[PDB]
């Protein structure tokens, strides 16, 4: 039935830096799905196929690297999520013009919703198609403004989600931002003094594919990269022009494949064109991902930007605002450089935006919500959907106001 029947989730615990490199390269050459990188003090998670389980733990054993079996068959966890999301969708009063926060919405429902918003709120909302995905799907975003992007004195705040299609919890967060800026405006300063760009579904082809098929897919759906298309798709968070190809995979079978060149994919190209059009006054750029409970910045390569101190300061302000309203079960937000906290990475969206436009640019890593069955992962429990949105919006508005208050530059 599933391509995940027999797949197991492992937790790798590394003691030193020597092992961080060891485990990292091994995972890459075996082309494993690395959910989170291993580092001393915070063990990582990796999805290992049934036909590679013996080879995988064989290497760790002879290398002296601790590991241990979290989930023997991820299929059971996938089937539960379907069961939990299916029941939430049945009880939901969600409609075409009003998407609720009690279920996960598909690409089609988000696409229709955006268009309905521009009919009911034409003075502040403007729906625009930034382009077409590889498989031809229409990728549209919102431009929220009371001055119709006409007053160039107002700063712009860009926000996006679903770049990695399997990170489903990112969509609620960006959808909540639309809800508070359009539907339920309780804070007039955020709409009057700031112009907003929101892109809900940055990877429509992958997102649709994760809905009926490969749940754990993250790349886009680009073909023509291998004979008979045995392997396909490009990691869009490695396809951006900031130091492209320096810290990513060269194999199309890898989940971190950078592509032919920088902005070779249509999904990343459309984002580039949006950034370019508004680079003259873009104050803040946010690439919302899942999973980690961290706010990162920098440049994936380790080198820090000139305004590093300012970047970290605003990051801490956004983190503290989220931690003040968090779930007791969940942990506090981490702040820092991308290279320092996780691992070397290039071609990232937030890095490029920083280089061509926003003085302040972060990559959000939303919390992995735990429950009775699963722990940390990409699966969504319908009870965290609203909290995921509300929690993040606390950090976003604090950041938007703080970043906008950098009109002293
Ligand atoms: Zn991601």
């Amino acid at each position: 039935h599933e391509i995940y029947d027999g797949h197991a989730v492992y937790q790798v615990d590394v003691a030193s830096m020597d092992q961080v490199k060891l485990v990292h390269d091994f995972e890459n050459d075996l082309m494993l799905d690395v959910w989170s990188d291993a580092v001393p003090g915070r063990p990582g998670k990796v999805l290992v196929p049934k036909f590679k389980r013996e080879i995988f733990e064989n290497f760790l054993k002879q290398s002296g690297v601790q590991y241990k079996l979290e989930v023997e068959n991820v299929k059971e966890q996938l089937e539960l999520e379907d069961q939990l999301l299916a029941a939430a969708a049945a009880k939901s009063n969600s409609t075409r013009s009003r998407l609720s926060f009690d279920k996960i919405h598909s690409y089609e429902e988000v696409d229709a919703y955006l268009q309905e918003l521009a009919k009911e709120f034409p003075n502040v909302v403007t729906v625009v198609e930034g382009g077409k995905s590889f498989e031809g799907r229409s990728i549209k975003y919102l431009r929220i403004s009371t001055t119709n992007f006409q007053d160039a004195s107002k700063p712009v705040v860009m926000m996006q989600s679903l770049l990695h299609c399997r990170e489903w919890v990112t969509l609620p967060a960006t959808l909540y931002a639309i809800h508070k800026l359009v539907i339920d405006v309780t804070e007039s300063d955020l709409i009057n003094n700031i112009d907003w760009i929101i892109l809900p579904v940055a990877n429509p082809d992958g997102y649709v594919h994760t809905f009926g098929g490969d749940r754990y897919w993250r790349k886009n759906r680009a073909t023509g990269y291998m004979a008979g298309n045995l392997c396909m798709g490009v990691d869009l968070n490695r396809n951006f022009g900031m130091n492209w190809g320096t810290a990513s995979s060269s194999s199309v079978c890898s989940d971190t494949f950078h592509g032919r060149s920088a902005f070779s994919e249509p999904e990343s190209s459309v984002i580039r064109d949006i950034i370019a059009e508004h680079r003259n006054r873009m104050a803040l750029y946010l690439d919302i991902h899942s999973f980690g409970s961290m706010i990162l910045y920098g440049y994936g390569n380790g080198v820090l930007p000139s305004n590093a101190l300012q970047l970290h300061l605003i990051g801490v302000q956004m983190a503290q605002a989220i931690d003040r309203v968090k779930w007791s079960s969940n942990k506090d937000y981490i702040v820092g450089n991308i290279f320092h906290v996780l691992y070397a990475a290039s071609g990232g969206a937030s890095d490029y935006a920083m280089q061509a436009a926003a003085p302040f640019s972060y990559t959000y890593e939303l919390p992995a919500y735990r429950n009775s069955v699963w722990f940390d992962g990409f699966l969504v429990d319908p009870d965290f959907i609203e909290q995921a949105g509300f929690e993040t919006w606390e950090g976003i508005k604090v950041g938007a106001r703080a970043a906008a208050a950098a009109a002293k530059e």
